[PDB]
């Protein structure tokens, strides 16, 4: 038996997001006990899916563990970088495969908001948290982003946290701002659940500078990131993958 990991970025065309998600990708392989690891990218940045498994198979990996680093569930998940394996894997029948879950629901991602909480130097007991998530058509993705606002309910003694949306589904964070303007004397921090900058995030930057405009008492963290709670999370899902201890993660075919 010889073990691989696959890491599998969305990608970007965006350099320094290259950059930043391949050195992540990178610093997480001294983490992993697994002679044989290469990163890959689904778009825009290679190497490609078909590169980084092809690379798996010839440094002679019998067991390819393909994590996917994403922080929820949807159609990359479930359609793109599975079609991608199976189209490669096809011309290697004798490797087995599993295929790990985005981070989701977990209690590490949490403590990367708390401490991008933390990180604005204002107090939060008692205070409300506006979680930003880009938001999808796949109801996973909402689902997730509640499930990680209810986790920070339990485990940080905050007055409450609504999850909200860029776009998509809702509810849109636009509508939250909105109901914000008052100024009651609670204090609200507003977390982008991202991983990257970019255009979003500068709108979300300027949105608050309005809100800030009526109510003073509004308060933005940076986005999370390549947080090391998010690490954590990550190298979780990795380890998990690559144990398959149950057949959990094995990649059997059909729609996902």
């Amino acid at each position: 038996m010889k073990q691989a990991i696959l890491y599998v970025g969305h990608g970007s065309r965006v350099k320094k997001a290259q950059q930043e998600a391949a050195a992540f990708l990178e610093g997480c392989k001294a983490h992993i006990s697994v002679p044989v690891q290469e990163i890959s990218f689904l778009e825009l940045q290679e190497p490609t899916i078909e590169t980084g498994f092809e690379a798996c198979v010839k440094q002679g990996a019998t067991h390819i563990a393909v994590v996917p680093l994403l922080l929820l569930t949807a159609a990359h998940a479930k359609h793109d970088i599975p079609e991608e394996i199976v189209r490669v894997a096809s011309r290697y029948p004798s490797v087995r495969i599993s295929y790990g879950k985005p981070i989701g629901i977990d209690e590490e991602v949490v403590k990367a908001v708390y401490h991008r909480m933390k990180d604005i130097g204002v107090p939060y007991e008692n205070a409300r948290v506006v979680l930003i998530g880009r938001g999808s058509s796949d109801p996973d993705v909402k689902r997730d982003v509640t499930g990680i606002a209810n986790l920070l309910q339990e485990m940080v003694p905050v007055k409450e946290v609504i999850p909200c949306f860029l776009t998509a589904c809702g509810p849109n964070y636009k509508e939250v701002f909105s109901e914000l303007e008052k100024d009651d004397g609670i204090t609200t921090f507003i977390v982008p659940y991202l991983l990257f900058t970019g255009m979003l995030m500068n709108e979300i930057e300027r949105e608050v500078q309005k809100l800030k405009a009526h109510n003073p008492n509004v308060y933005l963290s940076s986005y999370i990131g390549f947080h090391p709670h998010v690490k954590n999370a990550f190298l979780n899902r990795v380890r998990e993958t690559a144990a398959n201890s149950e057949g959990q993660f094995d990649f059997d075919g059909g729609s996902y």
